[PDB]
Protein backbone atom coordinates (compact mmCIF):
# COMPACT_ATOMS: atom_id res chain seq x y z
CA UNK A 1 0.00 0.00 0.00
CA UNK A 2 0.75 3.66 -0.51
CA UNK A 3 1.53 5.90 2.14
CA UNK A 4 -1.98 8.12 2.92
CA UNK A 5 -2.69 11.20 3.15
CA UNK A 6 -5.52 13.38 4.61
CA UNK A 7 -7.41 16.31 3.22
CA UNK A 8 -7.41 19.13 5.79
CA UNK A 9 -10.74 20.96 5.87
CA UNK A 10 -9.43 24.02 4.01
CA UNK A 11 -8.66 21.87 0.89
CA UNK A 12 -4.98 21.47 1.64
CA UNK A 13 -3.72 17.75 1.45
CA UNK A 14 -1.25 16.24 4.35
CA UNK A 15 0.78 13.44 4.39
CA UNK A 16 -0.53 11.00 7.87
CA UNK A 17 2.35 9.96 8.65
CA UNK A 18 5.63 12.49 9.13
CA UNK A 19 8.89 12.85 11.15
CA UNK A 20 9.00 15.31 14.05
CA UNK A 21 12.40 16.95 14.79
CA UNK A 22 13.00 18.05 17.78
CA UNK A 23 16.02 19.59 19.86
CA UNK A 24 18.62 18.14 18.29
CA UNK A 25 21.85 19.23 16.92
CA UNK A 26 22.27 20.04 13.08
CA UNK A 27 24.61 16.84 12.63
CA UNK A 28 21.37 14.82 13.83
CA UNK A 29 18.90 16.86 12.55
CA UNK A 30 20.64 16.62 8.39
CA UNK A 31 20.95 12.92 9.15
CA UNK A 32 17.73 12.06 10.30
CA UNK A 33 15.88 14.17 7.25
CA UNK A 34 18.15 13.00 4.50
CA UNK A 35 17.37 9.12 6.04
CA UNK A 36 13.64 9.87 6.35
CA UNK A 37 13.33 11.56 2.89
CA UNK A 38 14.68 8.57 1.45
CA UNK A 39 12.45 5.59 3.07
CA UNK A 40 9.61 7.77 2.06
CA UNK A 41 8.34 10.47 4.78
CA UNK A 42 7.13 13.96 2.62
CA UNK A 43 6.27 15.42 6.16
CA UNK A 44 8.84 16.76 7.92
CA UNK A 45 7.83 18.65 11.49
CA UNK A 46 10.26 20.97 13.06
CA UNK A 47 9.58 24.06 15.43
CA UNK A 48 11.54 27.77 15.51
CA UNK A 49 11.94 27.28 19.50
CA UNK A 50 14.19 23.94 18.80
CA UNK A 51 16.94 26.22 16.99
CA UNK A 52 17.85 23.84 14.25
CA UNK A 53 15.45 25.21 11.09
CA UNK A 54 18.52 26.20 9.76
CA UNK A 55 18.95 22.48 9.32
CA UNK A 56 16.45 21.55 8.10
CA UNK A 57 16.60 24.06 5.30
CA UNK A 58 20.01 22.75 4.58
CA UNK A 59 19.03 18.78 4.63
CA UNK A 60 15.53 20.17 2.47
CA UNK A 61 18.20 21.89 -0.08
CA UNK A 62 20.15 18.71 -0.22
CA UNK A 63 17.70 16.39 -0.50
CA UNK A 64 16.07 15.60 -4.48
CA UNK A 65 12.49 15.68 -3.41
CA UNK A 66 10.85 18.77 -5.03
CA UNK A 67 9.44 21.50 -2.66
CA UNK A 68 5.93 20.59 -3.57
CA UNK A 69 5.81 17.47 -3.12
CA UNK A 70 7.18 18.39 0.48
CA UNK A 71 5.21 18.97 3.29
CA UNK A 72 6.80 21.10 6.04
CA UNK A 73 5.50 22.55 9.74
CA UNK A 74 7.18 24.92 11.82
CA UNK A 75 5.70 26.48 15.00
CA UNK A 76 5.45 29.95 16.53
CA UNK A 77 6.78 30.11 19.53
CA UNK A 78 5.66 31.53 22.77
CA UNK A 79 7.45 34.75 23.16
CA UNK A 80 6.59 35.74 19.74
CA UNK A 81 2.64 35.84 19.84
CA UNK A 82 2.87 39.40 19.40
CA UNK A 83 4.86 39.21 16.55
CA UNK A 84 3.69 36.41 14.43
CA UNK A 85 4.99 37.99 10.51
CA UNK A 86 8.39 38.72 12.44
CA UNK A 87 8.70 35.74 13.66
CA UNK A 88 7.45 33.47 10.29
CA UNK A 89 9.96 35.19 8.11
CA UNK A 90 12.69 34.89 10.29
CA UNK A 91 11.54 30.63 10.08
CA UNK A 92 11.07 30.99 6.59
CA UNK A 93 14.52 32.21 6.23
CA UNK A 94 16.33 30.24 8.03
CA UNK A 95 13.84 26.75 6.58
CA UNK A 96 15.11 28.85 3.05
CA UNK A 97 11.76 28.71 1.72
CA UNK A 98 9.27 30.91 0.52
CA UNK A 99 6.20 29.72 2.26
CA UNK A 100 5.35 26.75 5.07
CA UNK A 101 2.73 24.04 4.55
CA UNK A 102 1.48 24.16 8.32
CA UNK A 103 2.05 26.53 10.62
CA UNK A 104 1.26 25.66 14.08
CA UNK A 105 1.03 28.07 16.90
CA UNK A 106 3.12 26.10 19.62
CA UNK A 107 1.14 26.54 22.87
CA UNK A 108 -1.82 28.95 24.01
CA UNK A 109 0.24 30.52 27.26
CA UNK A 110 -2.94 31.35 28.37
CA UNK A 111 -1.18 33.27 31.30
CA UNK A 112 0.21 35.82 28.98
CA UNK A 113 -3.25 35.59 26.75
CA UNK A 114 -2.16 36.46 23.68
CA UNK A 115 -2.90 33.48 21.48
CA UNK A 116 -5.52 35.35 19.98
CA UNK A 117 -3.53 38.25 18.75
CA UNK A 118 -0.79 35.19 17.28
CA UNK A 119 -4.08 33.42 15.52
CA UNK A 120 -5.60 37.02 13.62
CA UNK A 121 -1.84 37.76 12.67
CA UNK A 122 -1.36 34.28 11.45
CA UNK A 123 -4.81 34.29 9.66
CA UNK A 124 -3.10 37.59 7.77
CA UNK A 125 0.37 35.90 6.93
CA UNK A 126 -2.13 33.16 5.38
CA UNK A 127 -3.99 35.53 3.33
CA UNK A 128 -1.03 36.77 1.64
CA UNK A 129 0.23 33.14 0.92
CA UNK A 130 3.51 32.51 2.91
CA UNK A 131 1.07 30.02 4.80
CA UNK A 132 -0.83 27.39 3.13
CA UNK A 133 -2.66 26.25 6.28
CA UNK A 134 -2.76 27.07 9.93
CA UNK A 135 -3.22 25.31 13.24
CA UNK A 136 -2.43 24.88 16.17
CA UNK A 137 -0.35 22.65 19.14
CA UNK A 138 -1.37 21.73 22.16
CA UNK A 139 -4.73 23.35 22.23
CA UNK A 140 -7.69 22.50 24.75
CA UNK A 141 -11.39 22.91 23.89
CA UNK A 142 -11.76 26.08 25.37
CA UNK A 143 -9.13 27.86 23.78
CA UNK A 144 -10.36 26.20 20.28
CA UNK A 145 -13.76 27.73 21.30
CA UNK A 146 -12.09 31.57 22.04
CA UNK A 147 -10.17 31.28 18.65
CA UNK A 148 -13.39 30.38 16.71
CA UNK A 149 -15.79 33.18 19.00
CA UNK A 150 -13.10 35.50 18.20
CA UNK A 151 -12.26 35.34 14.37
CA UNK A 152 -14.65 32.86 13.09
CA UNK A 153 -11.67 30.66 11.50
CA UNK A 154 -10.91 27.24 13.10
CA UNK A 155 -7.81 25.51 13.02
CA UNK A 156 -7.28 23.20 10.16
CA UNK A 157 -4.51 20.75 12.75
CA UNK A 158 -4.55 20.61 16.53
CA UNK A 159 -1.31 18.94 17.52
CA UNK A 160 -1.44 17.24 20.97
CA UNK A 161 -0.06 14.96 23.02
CA UNK A 162 -1.72 11.46 22.43
CA UNK A 163 -0.60 7.97 22.54
CA UNK A 164 -1.60 4.56 24.33
CA UNK A 165 -1.97 5.99 27.95
CA UNK A 166 -3.72 9.20 27.27
CA UNK A 167 -5.83 8.70 24.05
CA UNK A 168 -7.54 12.11 24.37
CA UNK A 169 -11.26 10.78 23.53
CA UNK A 170 -12.96 14.03 24.23
CA UNK A 171 -10.50 16.46 22.29
CA UNK A 172 -10.24 13.86 19.77
CA UNK A 173 -14.00 13.80 19.30
CA UNK A 174 -14.30 17.72 20.19
CA UNK A 175 -11.49 18.36 17.27
CA UNK A 176 -13.56 16.25 14.92
CA UNK A 177 -16.73 17.69 15.57
CA UNK A 178 -15.68 20.83 14.37
CA UNK A 179 -12.86 20.25 11.45
CA UNK A 180 -10.02 19.70 13.38
CA UNK A 181 -7.56 17.38 12.41
CA UNK A 182 -6.59 15.39 15.73
CA UNK A 183 -2.30 15.15 14.85
CA UNK A 184 -0.11 13.09 17.58
CA UNK A 185 3.00 14.13 18.71
CA UNK A 186 4.80 11.85 21.18
CA UNK A 187 2.85 9.57 19.73
CA UNK A 188 4.55 6.21 21.27
CA UNK A 189 4.07 7.45 24.73
CA UNK A 190 7.89 8.79 24.85
CA UNK A 191 9.73 5.39 24.94
CA UNK A 192 7.00 2.85 25.09
CA UNK A 193 6.91 2.65 28.58
CA UNK A 194 4.02 0.81 30.15
CA UNK A 195 2.86 0.04 26.74
CA UNK A 196 5.51 -1.81 24.59
CA UNK A 197 5.83 -4.06 27.20
CA UNK A 198 1.63 -4.78 27.43
CA UNK A 199 0.36 -7.95 26.40
CA UNK A 200 -1.93 -6.57 23.95
CA UNK A 201 0.67 -4.60 22.17
CA UNK A 202 2.91 -7.66 22.27
CA UNK A 203 0.50 -10.46 20.84
CA UNK A 204 -0.28 -7.71 18.28
CA UNK A 205 3.64 -6.97 17.61
CA UNK A 206 4.03 -11.12 17.28
CA UNK A 207 0.58 -11.86 15.15
CA UNK A 208 2.04 -8.95 12.66
CA UNK A 209 5.38 -9.34 13.03
CA UNK A 210 5.55 -5.96 13.67
CA UNK A 211 7.76 -4.34 16.78
CA UNK A 212 5.52 -2.62 19.13
CA UNK A 213 6.44 0.95 17.75
CA UNK A 214 5.06 0.02 14.63
CA UNK A 215 1.95 -1.61 16.24
CA UNK A 216 1.21 1.84 18.02
CA UNK A 217 1.54 3.84 14.98
CA UNK A 218 -0.77 1.50 12.88
CA UNK A 219 -3.08 2.26 15.88
CA UNK A 220 -2.35 6.10 15.79
CA UNK A 221 -3.72 5.71 11.39
CA UNK A 222 -6.19 3.07 11.69
CA UNK A 223 -7.54 5.74 14.33
CA UNK A 224 -7.56 8.60 11.56
CA UNK A 225 -5.02 10.87 13.38
CA UNK A 226 -2.01 12.13 11.68
CA UNK A 227 1.04 11.22 13.39
CA UNK A 228 4.64 12.26 13.85
CA UNK A 229 6.74 10.31 15.51
CA UNK A 230 10.48 12.13 16.88
CA UNK A 231 13.64 10.06 15.92
CA UNK A 232 17.52 10.65 14.91
CA UNK A 233 18.23 7.18 14.41
CA UNK A 234 18.15 5.88 11.18
CA UNK A 235 17.17 2.15 11.86
CA UNK A 236 13.93 3.42 13.88
CA UNK A 237 12.86 6.19 11.43
CA UNK A 238 13.00 3.64 8.74
CA UNK A 239 11.09 1.31 11.17
CA UNK A 240 8.49 3.63 11.95
CA UNK A 241 7.60 4.39 8.47
CA UNK A 242 7.13 0.40 7.75
CA UNK A 243 3.74 0.55 8.67
CA UNK A 244 1.47 0.36 5.35
CA UNK A 245 1.35 -3.66 4.89
CA UNK A 246 -1.39 -3.88 7.62
CA UNK A 247 -4.02 -2.65 9.21
CA UNK A 248 -5.62 -3.21 12.64
CA UNK A 249 -8.92 -4.54 13.47
CA UNK A 250 -11.87 -3.29 14.90
CA UNK A 251 -11.82 -5.49 17.67
CA UNK A 252 -7.65 -5.07 17.80
CA UNK A 253 -8.22 -1.38 18.08
CA UNK A 254 -10.83 -1.86 21.05
CA UNK A 255 -8.40 -3.51 22.77
CA UNK A 256 -5.98 -1.06 22.69
CA UNK A 257 -8.50 1.73 23.65
CA UNK A 258 -8.50 0.04 27.48
CA UNK A 259 -4.75 1.00 27.84
CA UNK A 260 -6.32 4.96 28.54
CA UNK A 261 -5.23 5.95 31.47
CA UNK A 262 -5.69 9.84 30.71
CA UNK A 263 -1.91 9.89 31.64
CA UNK A 264 0.17 13.22 30.52
CA UNK A 265 3.45 12.61 29.94
CA UNK A 266 4.83 16.26 28.29
CA UNK A 267 3.74 19.75 29.68
CA UNK A 268 0.72 20.99 30.93
CA UNK A 269 -1.45 23.06 28.28
CA UNK A 270 -3.11 25.30 30.75
CA UNK A 271 0.14 26.15 32.43
CA UNK A 272 3.17 25.60 30.25
CA UNK A 273 4.58 29.24 29.59
CA UNK A 274 2.74 30.95 32.62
Amino acid sequence: ANPTVIKLQDGNVMPQLGLGVWQASNEEVITAIQKALEVGYRSIDTAAAYKNEEGVGKALKNASVNREELFITTKLWNDDHKRPREALLDSLKKLQLDYIDLYLMHWPVPAIDHYVEAWKGMIELQKEGLIKSIGVCNFQIHHLQRLIDETGVTPVINQIELHPLMQQRQLHAWNATHKIQTESWSPLAQGGKGVFDQKVIRDLADKYGKTPAQIVIRWHLDSGLVVIPKSVTPSRIAENFDVWDFRLDKDELGEIAKLDQGKRLGPDPDQFGG
